[PDB]
């Protein structure tokens, strides 16, 4: 048995940063536990998190290699020949790549324990065994042989999230995003199943990395892709995905999944249709990772969806016990389970208590073209407020049409309260997208107006100074009804 | 008929400050407006037309052109993300290049043209336009005073927007040179080139005949001086050296030609004052750029010109004749495009909106189209330095993570903030690296705002970009206490 002052379950995003700030501005002792050192089979996740090894970071560079199909095409305009014929997408190169980048993160981390005096690293499948006391186990069976046990006077848990899957027939024939990132080959005829960024993410890498003959189809249960985007914004990445050779069934759901007699699946909706694809990947949703931890053996409580509940301080119903990240079922991101975990080390071991601001964060889909958001999308922005503004732009740009690419239109709309002109969201989509719109979200930290951004000299020639270039709002809300002129 | 007519504003210079003035003062003002310019569309033989420089001989096509060539890296690097392709088959076609360009920039002039035609009390004038007198301008067949006039047009206000115009050296064998207004119709991408400068343009050229140089050539640029790019942040400077030089460009700084000659196969035989000796295809000067006040005739009504040749005004575009005003690169401050536009606008306002504006000249972001390129805002830290006892540093400087994969290592972002350490305001913010003049612009909004270091760093990260770094950033790298480079407070 082993003493500490904060034992964290989980060195991901907001484990890791809770550790090393404990660990290092307080000079705390410091457990950390995960289930593997280094990415991939069987878990998937490991040292470092979703985000290092199956989830931000080698979407990242998916995306980046996918983006070559669209560049290598849109050269010829700007004078580049070479042999079209010759051009092949070598997925099992890229995969390589992919995980000797990852694989470098991991040891990284590894020599990071090594080096920091006060942080140490526990290999195997921690839980609750008491308020004060986490046992690491050699596997998730809480019956497995007990490795080491802890006790901690705080306990961290940070465990995030994992797939969901629904509960239809054959659902063992479909794989997450988690068996994606190791596929051996590229698949020939793939659906991903889910209108969030997940599933649009990956079919843009599938289409361009697909084998002569292939097909991407991506399906969606409602009427429209990316539920809580911008409007405008869901219905071009739409247009563009399928300018783009992807399939889009709207108004679909799978029903069931069987096996082919070759090894490829077949799909059947509940509207009666069917497609054979060689890859169903479910990207429904992600739900918090709950179940290992035996949670039950001290009490601590779950929302009706499953999160961890927690305070605006992370606090958890019992004691000493915290919550980070997306084990709580909130925003979803890798810089939000690190501020968070930031917050919660500045609370409990030095002393200004602080909480994130789950308002106002940036963040972005690394679809072709990218999407980048901050703040309020206009339907939510007409419920709250009596009169809201829509500024919006959106055409071709100049580089889209020599490059052929004529499908390519950026949109930038910012939605403001049109009482006082204050921004309320900046909603962008086009190539840049996540890069402009980071120093927005400073922007809307510093409550800026239409007027700041209209008053703000351009800088010429970018996407992003169509920002700075709008001064008449094309259509307004007011008491929540959608109008062209204001009564 | 063979009568002049009357405006309440003339106009010489469709370019960037000039049109936005007039379009404003005919549709927000209900005034009545000329605009002379010299030709209709791009090209020879003066370069500029309807739509400014920026349309025709500067920022839109120099963009497309840097895209083109960032093909070059984007081929190469594809390689590493499980590309193949037959990379002995790889070709640049310059022509088709300059073809696309020329047709992009047509429309554009084509475009103008039409606003022209619909738009009541908004009339355009070719030729060439001078200050005959105080309420005259005459417009004549060319920069030669005594040319024929072509019209003659009465004018309440005269707005003097003629912009500016390449600096030639006065060595022997200038007439072997050109400048950047030829380098966009040059009809063959050169084999060996020298650009002669340190400023952007000699860098984004170098960036650009770099990528479409036929098969054993080279891109050589000189500067007189020992480091490239004046007044960027030095970081900057020595890494963006680094970069281009990675990327196969040869950087000869403290050097400066002296003379050029021709070889007898028709090449350039260049000699530096150094006498070190270069043999080229092309040599495109580009030392400067320097008002445009000579066709004006000024000397008529007796505007001034400041000692370093631009037209003389206060911070409301006013010269020292009652009616008549000064924008964009005649006034020879900050020669950019949006600046001229929004100097244009205020002036418009002030003069017949009664709503009196003046443009902020400090704090505007700007890019440098290089490759890789700039974004930049506000001060560098030495000039902070001098006008604040206490001025911290955030530096980073990181190989973003596609690059571990793409080939090209060399390839480190750099994101600087420059603060007042007295009370944490952001001074400057100053990027390298690919998107950074897309990072900037929202940047430009914070500056204006008066943001502080801690805005930034309490904003939350939109993961993986590299703007994020901009958001991380909690400790100074280093500090300058009273003029003094420091890494730590004493
Ligand atoms: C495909 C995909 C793409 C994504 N892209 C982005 C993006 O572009 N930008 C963004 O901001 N976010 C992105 N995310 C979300 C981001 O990955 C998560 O929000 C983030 O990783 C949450 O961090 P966390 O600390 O809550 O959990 P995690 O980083 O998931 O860490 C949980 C860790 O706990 C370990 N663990 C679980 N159970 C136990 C146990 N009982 N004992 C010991 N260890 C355990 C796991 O092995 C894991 O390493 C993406 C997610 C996915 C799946
Ligand atoms: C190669 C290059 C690249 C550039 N890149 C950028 C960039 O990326 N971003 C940026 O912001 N800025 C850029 N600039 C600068 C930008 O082009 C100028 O700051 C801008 O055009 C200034 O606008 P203006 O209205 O002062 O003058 P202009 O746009 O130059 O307009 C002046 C007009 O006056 C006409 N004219 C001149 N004399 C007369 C006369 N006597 N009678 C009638 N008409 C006349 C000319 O034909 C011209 O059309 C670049 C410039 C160059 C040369
Ligand atoms: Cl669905
Ligand atoms: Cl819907
Ligand atoms: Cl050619
Ligand atoms: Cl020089
Ligand atoms: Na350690
Ligand atoms: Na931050």
């Amino acid at each position: 048995s082993k003493a500490f002052d904060l034992v964290v379950i989980g060195a991901g995003s907001g484990g890791l940063e809770a550790g090393w700030n404990a660990a290092t501005l307080y000079g705390k002792r410091v457990a950390v536990v995960d289930v593997q050192t280094s990415h991939g089979p069987p878990f998937y996740a490991a040292l470092g998190g979703t985000c290092v090894n199956v989830g931000c970071v080698p979407k990242k560079l998916m995306v980046t290699g996918a983006q070559y199909m669209d560049h290598l095409r849109e050269s010829a305009g700007f004078g580049w020949e070479f042999d079209g014929s010759s051009v092949k997408a070598n997925w099992k190169k890229l995969i390589a790549a992919k995980n000797e980048a990852v694989l470098d993160i991991n040891k990284s981390y590894e020599g990071m324990f090594n080096d920091t005096e006060g942080l140490d690293f526990f290999l195997g499948w921690g839980s609750l065994e008491s308020k004060n006391v986490v046992v690491v186990r050699e596997t998730a069976d809480p019956k497995s042989a007990v490795k080491e046990r802890l006790q901690a006077d705080h306990i961290l848990l940070a465990t995030g999230s994992w797939p969901q899957m629904p509960a239809i027939p054959g659902i063992e024939h479909c794989i997450s995003s988690n068996e994606a990132f190791y596929l051996p080959e590229p698949p020939r005829r793939v659906l991903t199943v889910g209108g969030g960024f997940i599933s649009v993410e990956f079919a843009g890498i599938f289409n361009a990395y697909k084998p002569p003959g292939g097909k991407v189809t991506l399906c969606y249960r409602n009427n429209l892709i990316l539920r809580g985007f911008d409007e405008t914004i869901r219905e071009e990445v739409t247009k563009q995905l399928t300018a783009n050779g992807i399939e889009i069934m709207t108004n679909e759901n799978p029903a069931k999944v069987s096996l082919n007699t070759d090894g490829s699946k077949h799909v059947t909706f509940e509207s009666g249709k069917t497609l054979d694809v060689d890859v169903v990947m479910m990207a429904i949703g992600r739900i918090p990772r709950t179940n290992d931890l035996q949670l039950g053996n001290v009490g601590v409580k779950l929302t009706p969806k499953g999160g961890v509940q927690v305070d605006e301080f992370s606090r958890t119903n019992v004691p000493n016990i915290y919550a980070i990240g997306d084990i709580t079922d909130r925003l979803m991101l890798t810089p939000v389970a690190i501020n968070e975990g930031a917050a919660l080390v500045d609370t409990v071991f030095g002393n200004k208590p602080r909480k994130t601001d789950h308002t106002r964060v940036a963040s972005a889909v690394f679809s072709i073209p990218p999407i980048g958001t901050c703040g309020l999308i206009e339907e939510v922005a007409a419920k709250e407020f009596e009169k809201v503004a829509v500024y919006m732009s959106s055409f071709t740009p100049l580089m889209h049409n020599i490059s052929g690419s004529k499908y390519k239109k950026f949109v930038a709309k910012i939605v403001t309260n049109h009482s006082d002109g204050t921004v309320l969201g900046v909603h962008l989509l086009g190539d840049g997208a996540p890069e402009i719109i980071q120093a927005v979200g400073v922007c809307l930290r510093l409550n800026a107006k239409i007027s700041d951004f209209y008053n703000t000299i351009g800088v010429h020639p970018t996407s992003a100074e169509e920002l700075c270039s709008m001064r008449t709002p094309s259509y307004y809300y007011v008491k929540g009804e959608k109008m062209e002129k204001l009564p």
